[PDB]
């Protein structure tokens, strides 16, 4: 929640119409389809790179520490896993000496990592419902929450909670919803989405 917290103001501030409105940005500066599709896969190659990382070295940590793996198939495993679900090959071949996945940092220091993930959809959860409070018309990603105090109180109902109750309550009280959904994300990657999808035609 706090990453999410920080990121949904990052997120709303880098908005051109935010630029705009702030004097930085010129009024007379018409924002392009292109730029749009520009700062959308500049955007997707953070958030939606991350993800299937993320989640793939989550899964190989939970399956060893659950012993599913054993401990002379652990490399086998893991770039078996890599092989289907991030789609990233070793340019060249490991055995079970190595220890690829502790070279991460988070790794060799104990870390949960599981928390790079669900930040990465409950931003996305908070901006779409901020801009629904809002009332905001367009994409959700020209979406700006500013001057809107009702989405400020809205969020303001959630931050002062605290960890008094569960997050599942804290959730339903802005995005009113019990468990995290995906579908913020996919609405907000969606003018990319059709590109990305009009681009490849034929590859
Ligand atoms: C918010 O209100 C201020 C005060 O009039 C205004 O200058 C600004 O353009 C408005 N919109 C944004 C996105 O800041
Ligand atoms: C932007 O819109 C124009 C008008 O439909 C179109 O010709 C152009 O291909 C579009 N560019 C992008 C990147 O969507
Ligand atoms: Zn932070």
């Amino acid at each position: 929640f706090h990453e999410a917290v920080g990121e949904i103001m990052s997120l709303s501030a880098a908005t051109p119409k935010h630029l705009k409105s702030i004097g930085l940005l010129s009024p007379d500066f018409q924002e392009d389809n292109e730029t749009e599709i520009n700062f959308l896969l500049k955007q997707a190659l953070t958030i939606v790179g991350t993800l299937p990382f993320t989640y793939m070295l989550e899964k190989w940590r939970w399956m060893v520490f659950k012993g599913e793996i054993p401990k002379d198939q652990w490399m086998k495993k893991w770039w078996e896993m890599k092989r289907e679900i991030v789609g990233v090959v070793e340019p060249v071949p490991h055995d079970e000496t190595y220890c690829d996945p502790a070279s991460l940092f988070h790794v060799s220091n104990d870390y949960s990592f599981i928390r790079y993930y669900t930040r990465t959809l409950y931003q996305f959860q908070f901006q779409e419902a901020l801009c629904q409070a809002a009332k905001h018309e367009g994409p959700l990603h020209k979406c700006d929450i500013s001057n809107s105090t009702e989405a400020g109180q809205k969020l303001f109902n959630m931050l002062r909670l605290g960890k008094s109750e569960p997050w599942t309550l804290a959730l339903e009280n802005v995005v009113g919803a019990k468990n995290m959904n995906v579908r913020p994300l996919l609405n907000y990657f969606e003018p990319l989405f059709t590109w990305l999808k009009d681009q490849n035609k034929n590859s």
